[PDB]
Protein backbone atom coordinates (compact mmCIF):
# COMPACT_ATOMS: atom_id res chain seq x y z
CA UNK A 1 0.00 0.00 0.00
CA UNK A 2 1.58 3.09 -1.10
CA UNK A 3 -0.35 6.48 -0.77
CA UNK A 4 -2.14 7.91 -4.52
CA UNK A 5 -0.55 10.77 -5.26
CA UNK A 6 -1.97 14.50 -6.33
CA UNK A 7 -1.87 17.41 -7.85
CA UNK A 8 -3.25 20.96 -7.70
CA UNK A 9 -6.38 21.09 -10.37
CA UNK A 10 -5.22 24.49 -11.35
CA UNK A 11 -2.30 26.43 -11.63
CA UNK A 12 -0.12 23.22 -11.55
CA UNK A 13 3.14 24.09 -13.52
CA UNK A 14 3.04 28.27 -12.89
CA UNK A 15 6.73 27.44 -11.77
CA UNK A 16 7.41 24.72 -14.13
CA UNK A 17 6.95 27.33 -17.03
CA UNK A 18 8.97 30.18 -15.53
CA UNK A 19 12.75 31.10 -15.47
CA UNK A 20 14.92 29.36 -12.38
CA UNK A 21 15.27 32.61 -10.75
CA UNK A 22 11.58 32.96 -10.33
CA UNK A 23 11.50 29.85 -7.78
CA UNK A 24 15.34 29.16 -6.71
CA UNK A 25 14.78 32.01 -3.99
CA UNK A 26 18.31 30.27 -2.87
CA UNK A 27 20.05 31.11 -6.03
CA UNK A 28 19.30 34.59 -5.19
CA UNK A 29 21.83 36.80 -3.75
CA UNK A 30 20.21 39.21 -1.42
CA UNK A 31 20.51 43.34 -2.39
CA UNK A 32 20.38 44.97 0.72
CA UNK A 33 19.03 48.88 1.85
CA UNK A 34 20.39 51.16 4.80
CA UNK A 35 18.93 50.20 8.59
CA UNK A 36 19.56 53.41 9.64
CA UNK A 37 16.87 54.67 7.78
CA UNK A 38 14.00 52.79 10.39
CA UNK A 39 13.75 53.58 13.97
CA UNK A 40 12.16 51.24 16.15
CA UNK A 41 8.92 52.46 18.41
CA UNK A 42 7.11 49.87 20.02
CA UNK A 43 7.41 45.81 20.01
CA UNK A 44 4.06 44.72 18.63
CA UNK A 45 5.22 41.06 19.38
CA UNK A 46 7.56 37.48 19.05
CA UNK A 47 6.96 34.78 17.25
CA UNK A 48 8.49 31.47 16.50
CA UNK A 49 11.29 32.79 14.60
CA UNK A 50 11.29 36.71 14.85
CA UNK A 51 10.60 40.18 16.67
CA UNK A 52 7.78 42.81 14.49
CA UNK A 53 8.20 46.45 15.62
CA UNK A 54 6.29 49.45 14.75
CA UNK A 55 8.58 51.46 13.33
CA UNK A 56 9.15 54.99 11.20
CA UNK A 57 11.14 55.63 8.00
CA UNK A 58 13.12 58.78 9.12
CA UNK A 59 14.16 59.84 5.25
CA UNK A 60 9.70 60.81 5.38
CA UNK A 61 8.61 60.06 8.43
CA UNK A 62 5.55 56.81 7.54
CA UNK A 63 4.90 53.92 9.64
CA UNK A 64 6.44 50.58 8.64
CA UNK A 65 6.87 47.77 10.32
CA UNK A 66 9.97 45.81 10.87
CA UNK A 67 10.36 42.18 11.18
CA UNK A 68 13.75 41.08 12.70
CA UNK A 69 15.05 37.82 12.10
CA UNK A 70 16.82 35.25 14.23
CA UNK A 71 19.68 33.48 13.21
CA UNK A 72 17.26 31.47 11.18
CA UNK A 73 18.09 29.09 8.06
CA UNK A 74 19.03 31.81 5.46
CA UNK A 75 16.92 29.53 3.02
CA UNK A 76 13.59 30.97 5.22
CA UNK A 77 14.67 33.92 4.80
CA UNK A 78 15.45 34.21 0.95
CA UNK A 79 12.19 32.19 0.45
CA UNK A 80 10.04 34.48 2.49
CA UNK A 81 11.94 37.73 0.45
CA UNK A 82 11.98 36.06 -2.69
CA UNK A 83 7.76 34.76 -2.15
CA UNK A 84 7.37 38.52 -1.01
CA UNK A 85 8.91 40.41 -4.21
CA UNK A 86 7.49 37.88 -6.70
CA UNK A 87 4.06 38.67 -5.20
CA UNK A 88 4.50 42.96 -5.12
CA UNK A 89 1.78 45.03 -6.23
CA UNK A 90 -0.68 42.17 -5.99
CA UNK A 91 -3.99 43.44 -4.64
CA UNK A 92 -4.08 43.21 -1.35
CA UNK A 93 -0.77 41.93 -0.74
CA UNK A 94 1.37 42.79 1.76
CA UNK A 95 4.33 45.11 0.40
CA UNK A 96 7.48 44.66 1.59
CA UNK A 97 8.76 47.97 1.32
CA UNK A 98 12.68 47.61 2.05
CA UNK A 99 14.96 44.55 3.19
CA UNK A 100 17.93 45.73 5.70
CA UNK A 101 20.90 44.13 7.32
CA UNK A 102 22.90 44.50 10.32
CA UNK A 103 26.44 45.27 8.45
CA UNK A 104 28.19 44.36 12.44
CA UNK A 105 26.63 41.65 13.79
CA UNK A 106 24.73 40.62 10.04
CA UNK A 107 21.38 40.08 11.28
CA UNK A 108 18.24 40.85 8.55
CA UNK A 109 15.08 42.36 9.10
CA UNK A 110 11.94 42.99 6.55
CA UNK A 111 10.32 46.27 6.34
CA UNK A 112 6.58 46.37 5.63
CA UNK A 113 3.73 48.96 4.53
CA UNK A 114 2.30 49.48 7.96
CA UNK A 115 -1.49 48.22 8.53
CA UNK A 116 -3.81 50.61 10.63
CA UNK A 117 -5.75 47.31 11.70
CA UNK A 118 -8.63 47.51 13.79
CA UNK A 119 -8.38 45.81 16.73
CA UNK A 120 -10.02 42.21 16.51
CA UNK A 121 -12.52 42.85 19.14
CA UNK A 122 -14.24 45.85 18.11
CA UNK A 123 -14.85 44.51 14.24
CA UNK A 124 -16.61 41.43 16.16
CA UNK A 125 -19.22 43.41 17.25
CA UNK A 126 -19.36 45.80 14.13
CA UNK A 127 -19.12 44.15 10.82
CA UNK A 128 -22.34 43.80 8.61
CA UNK A 129 -23.37 40.83 6.54
CA UNK A 130 -21.86 43.03 3.08
CA UNK A 131 -18.71 43.55 4.80
CA UNK A 132 -18.06 40.29 4.85
CA UNK A 133 -18.61 39.51 1.62
CA UNK A 134 -16.64 42.12 0.57
CA UNK A 135 -13.47 41.35 2.71
CA UNK A 136 -14.12 37.57 1.46
CA UNK A 137 -13.56 38.66 -1.74
CA UNK A 138 -10.43 40.68 -1.47
CA UNK A 139 -9.02 37.94 0.45
CA UNK A 140 -9.70 35.66 -2.63
CA UNK A 141 -8.14 38.60 -4.71
CA UNK A 142 -4.92 37.77 -2.86
CA UNK A 143 -5.37 34.14 -2.54
CA UNK A 144 -6.16 33.91 -6.52
CA UNK A 145 -3.81 35.99 -7.54
CA UNK A 146 -0.28 33.79 -5.20
CA UNK A 147 -1.82 30.88 -6.43
CA UNK A 148 -1.43 32.05 -10.03
CA UNK A 149 1.79 33.05 -9.31
CA UNK A 150 2.77 29.70 -7.86
CA UNK A 151 2.60 29.96 -3.86
CA UNK A 152 0.25 28.80 -1.64
CA UNK A 153 0.89 30.95 1.62
CA UNK A 154 -0.07 27.59 3.73
CA UNK A 155 -1.23 30.17 7.61
CA UNK A 156 -4.39 31.77 6.64
CA UNK A 157 -6.07 32.84 9.61
CA UNK A 158 -7.56 36.16 11.14
CA UNK A 159 -4.36 36.81 12.52
CA UNK A 160 -2.87 36.92 9.27
CA UNK A 161 -4.92 39.47 7.27
CA UNK A 162 -5.13 43.09 8.70
CA UNK A 163 -7.95 44.44 8.31
CA UNK A 164 -7.76 48.71 8.54
CA UNK A 165 -11.97 48.94 8.45
CA UNK A 166 -12.02 52.77 8.70
CA UNK A 167 -10.33 52.62 5.29
CA UNK A 168 -11.92 49.33 4.04
CA UNK A 169 -8.12 48.55 3.77
CA UNK A 170 -7.24 44.46 3.71
CA UNK A 171 -4.11 42.86 3.73
CA UNK A 172 -3.04 39.00 3.80
CA UNK A 173 0.35 39.25 5.86
CA UNK A 174 3.20 36.68 7.55
CA UNK A 175 4.54 35.16 4.05
CA UNK A 176 6.65 33.07 6.16
CA UNK A 177 5.56 29.67 6.01
CA UNK A 178 4.63 30.41 2.37
CA UNK A 179 6.06 28.09 -0.57
CA UNK A 180 6.80 27.71 -4.19
CA UNK A 181 3.98 25.00 -5.63
CA UNK A 182 5.87 22.21 -8.10
CA UNK A 183 3.69 19.51 -8.52
CA UNK A 184 4.18 16.09 -7.18
CA UNK A 185 6.50 17.30 -4.64
CA UNK A 186 5.96 16.34 -1.10
CA UNK A 187 5.66 19.01 2.22
CA UNK A 188 5.77 19.46 5.45
CA UNK A 189 2.08 19.33 7.17
CA UNK A 190 3.91 21.01 9.96
CA UNK A 191 1.77 24.51 8.84
CA UNK A 192 -0.99 26.58 9.33
CA UNK A 193 -2.51 27.59 12.88
CA UNK A 194 -3.61 24.39 14.51
CA UNK A 195 -7.48 26.07 14.11
CA UNK A 196 -6.87 26.38 9.85
CA UNK A 197 -4.83 23.20 9.34
CA UNK A 198 -6.83 21.11 6.90
CA UNK A 199 -7.71 17.74 6.90
CA UNK A 200 -4.63 17.08 4.42
CA UNK A 201 -2.33 17.83 7.25
CA UNK A 202 -3.88 16.16 10.08
CA UNK A 203 -3.85 13.12 8.58
CA UNK A 204 -0.25 13.52 7.04
CA UNK A 205 -0.55 13.34 3.33
CA UNK A 206 2.05 15.83 2.49
CA UNK A 207 1.58 15.89 -1.98
CA UNK A 208 -0.86 19.07 -1.28
CA UNK A 209 -1.50 21.92 -2.95
CA UNK A 210 -2.99 25.74 -3.28
CA UNK A 211 -6.47 24.25 -1.82
CA UNK A 212 -5.39 23.84 1.36
CA UNK A 213 -5.71 27.82 1.64
CA UNK A 214 -9.19 27.37 0.65
CA UNK A 215 -9.60 25.21 3.89
CA UNK A 216 -8.48 27.74 6.18
CA UNK A 217 -10.14 30.16 4.19
CA UNK A 218 -13.38 28.41 4.66
CA UNK A 219 -12.65 28.01 8.62
CA UNK A 220 -12.47 31.76 8.77
CA UNK A 221 -15.72 32.22 6.60
CA UNK A 222 -17.38 29.97 8.91
CA UNK A 223 -16.25 32.30 12.35
CA UNK A 224 -16.91 35.23 10.89
CA UNK A 225 -20.47 34.47 9.69
CA UNK A 226 -21.17 31.88 12.99
CA UNK A 227 -19.24 34.77 14.90
CA UNK A 228 -17.60 31.52 16.96
CA UNK A 229 -13.75 31.84 16.86
CA UNK A 230 -12.14 29.63 16.01
CA UNK A 231 -14.95 27.80 14.56
CA UNK A 232 -12.86 24.63 14.69
CA UNK A 233 -11.43 24.33 18.27
CA UNK A 234 -9.46 21.46 18.61
CA UNK A 235 -7.31 20.96 21.74
CA UNK A 236 -4.54 19.47 19.93
CA UNK A 237 -4.05 18.03 15.87
CA UNK A 238 -5.88 14.94 16.77
CA UNK A 239 -8.57 16.59 18.66
CA UNK A 240 -8.14 19.16 15.59
CA UNK A 241 -9.77 16.49 13.63
CA UNK A 242 -12.58 15.55 15.41
CA UNK A 243 -14.02 18.84 15.61
CA UNK A 244 -14.17 18.68 11.71
CA UNK A 245 -15.73 15.11 11.96
CA UNK A 246 -18.14 16.06 14.47
CA UNK A 247 -19.35 18.49 11.66
CA UNK A 248 -18.35 17.37 8.28
CA UNK A 249 -18.82 13.42 9.57
CA UNK A 250 -16.82 10.39 9.71
CA UNK A 251 -18.36 9.15 6.90
CA UNK A 252 -16.76 11.52 4.04
CA UNK A 253 -13.75 11.78 6.21
CA UNK A 254 -13.12 7.32 5.88
CA UNK A 255 -14.09 8.05 1.87
CA UNK A 256 -11.51 10.76 1.54
CA UNK A 257 -8.95 8.63 3.38
CA UNK A 258 -9.91 5.61 1.22
CA UNK A 259 -9.66 7.52 -2.08
CA UNK A 260 -6.27 8.08 -1.33
CA UNK A 261 -4.86 4.99 0.26
CA UNK A 262 -4.06 7.02 3.34
CA UNK A 263 -4.10 4.77 6.49
CA UNK A 264 -4.12 6.61 9.88
CA UNK A 265 -2.74 6.35 12.86
CA UNK A 266 -4.65 3.63 14.91
CA UNK A 267 -4.94 6.11 17.99
CA UNK A 268 -7.24 8.32 15.48
CA UNK A 269 -9.12 4.81 14.59
CA UNK A 270 -10.66 5.15 18.67
CA UNK A 271 -10.99 8.90 19.18
CA UNK A 272 -12.93 9.72 15.66
CA UNK A 273 -15.88 7.59 17.00
CA UNK A 274 -19.06 7.64 14.11
CA UNK A 275 -20.06 11.20 13.56
CA UNK A 276 -23.29 12.25 11.04
CA UNK A 277 -22.75 14.96 8.85
CA UNK A 278 -24.39 17.88 10.19
CA UNK A 279 -26.48 20.48 8.48
CA UNK A 280 -24.84 24.33 8.26
CA UNK A 281 -28.44 24.91 9.65
CA UNK A 282 -27.89 23.86 12.71
CA UNK A 283 -24.86 27.07 13.49
CA UNK A 284 -27.42 29.67 12.97
CA UNK A 285 -29.18 31.78 15.92
CA UNK A 286 -30.58 34.74 16.07
CA UNK A 287 -27.27 36.37 17.20
CA UNK A 288 -25.72 35.42 14.02
CA UNK A 289 -28.65 34.91 11.62
CA UNK A 290 -28.31 38.74 10.10
CA UNK A 291 -24.48 37.58 8.86
CA UNK A 292 -26.04 34.02 6.88
CA UNK A 293 -27.66 33.73 3.65
CA UNK A 294 -28.54 30.08 1.73
CA UNK A 295 -25.77 31.66 -0.82
CA UNK A 296 -23.38 32.12 2.15
CA UNK A 297 -23.88 28.68 3.91
CA UNK A 298 -23.49 26.97 -0.40
CA UNK A 299 -20.64 29.11 -0.74
CA UNK A 300 -18.79 27.76 2.64
CA UNK A 301 -20.32 24.39 2.18
CA UNK A 302 -17.83 24.52 -0.88
CA UNK A 303 -15.02 25.32 0.64
CA UNK A 304 -15.03 23.16 3.46
CA UNK A 305 -14.49 19.54 2.03
CA UNK A 306 -12.14 17.22 3.04
CA UNK A 307 -11.17 16.36 -0.32
CA UNK A 308 -8.48 19.08 -1.24
CA UNK A 309 -9.43 17.84 -5.39
CA UNK A 310 -12.88 19.07 -4.81
CA UNK A 311 -12.48 22.08 -2.89
CA UNK A 312 -14.02 25.81 -4.29
CA UNK A 313 -10.73 27.21 -6.04
CA UNK A 314 -9.67 30.80 -5.66
CA UNK A 315 -11.36 32.05 -9.04
CA UNK A 316 -14.28 29.60 -8.94
CA UNK A 317 -15.08 31.32 -5.20
CA UNK A 318 -15.02 35.05 -6.87
CA UNK A 319 -17.90 33.75 -9.42
CA UNK A 320 -20.18 32.64 -6.66
CA UNK A 321 -23.19 34.23 -6.14
CA UNK A 322 -22.83 35.08 -2.49
CA UNK A 323 -20.63 37.79 -4.01
CA UNK A 324 -23.00 39.01 -6.56
CA UNK A 325 -23.38 42.63 -4.90
CA UNK A 326 -19.79 42.56 -3.95
CA UNK A 327 -18.65 42.31 -8.03
CA UNK A 328 -22.06 44.66 -8.94
CA UNK A 329 -20.53 47.56 -6.52
CA UNK A 330 -16.74 46.94 -7.64
CA UNK A 331 -17.03 47.39 -11.74
CA UNK A 332 -15.11 50.32 -10.70
CA UNK A 333 -15.18 53.55 -13.06
CA UNK A 334 -11.93 55.18 -10.89
N1 LIG B 1 1.94 45.15 8.34
C1 LIG B 1 1.53 45.22 9.61
N2 LIG B 1 0.86 46.30 10.08
C2 LIG B 1 0.45 46.38 11.37
N3 LIG B 1 0.66 45.41 12.30
C3 LIG B 1 1.34 44.26 11.96
C4 LIG B 1 1.81 44.11 10.55
N4 LIG B 1 2.44 42.91 10.47
C5 LIG B 1 2.37 42.34 11.71
N5 LIG B 1 1.73 43.14 12.60
C6 LIG B 1 1.48 42.81 14.03
O1 LIG B 1 2.41 41.80 14.47
C7 LIG B 1 1.78 40.51 14.57
C8 LIG B 1 2.66 39.39 13.97
O2 LIG B 1 2.98 39.44 12.56
P1 LIG B 1 3.51 38.12 11.72
O3 LIG B 1 4.10 38.57 10.40
O4 LIG B 1 2.40 37.09 11.63
O5 LIG B 1 4.72 37.50 12.64
P2 LIG B 1 5.24 35.95 12.60
O6 LIG B 1 5.91 35.70 13.94
O7 LIG B 1 6.07 35.75 11.35
N6 LIG B 1 3.83 34.89 12.54
P3 LIG B 1 3.45 33.63 13.71
O8 LIG B 1 4.57 32.64 13.51
O9 LIG B 1 2.04 33.20 13.26
O10 LIG B 1 3.54 34.21 15.10
C9 LIG B 1 0.36 40.71 14.01
O11 LIG B 1 -0.65 39.90 14.64
C10 LIG B 1 0.10 42.21 14.15
O12 LIG B 1 -0.43 42.63 15.42
MG1 LIG C 1 1.35 35.66 11.76
MG1 LIG D 1 5.20 32.72 10.77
Amino acid sequence: SGPVPSRARVYTDVNTHRPREYWDYESHVVEWGNQDDYQLVRKLGRGKYSEVFEAINITNNEKVVVKILKPVKKKKIKREIKILENLRGGPNIITLADIVKDPVSRTPALVFEHVNNTDFKQLYQTLTDYDIRFYMYEILKALDYCHSMGIMHRDVKPHNVMIDHEHRKLRLIDWGLAEFYHPGQEYNVRVASRYFKGPELLVDYQMYDYSLDMWSLGCMLASMIFRKEPFFHGHDNYDQLVRIAKVLGTEDLYDYIDKYNIELDPRFNDILGRHSRKRWERFVHSENQHLVSPEALDFLDKLLRYDHQSRLTAREAMEHPYFYTVVKDQARMG
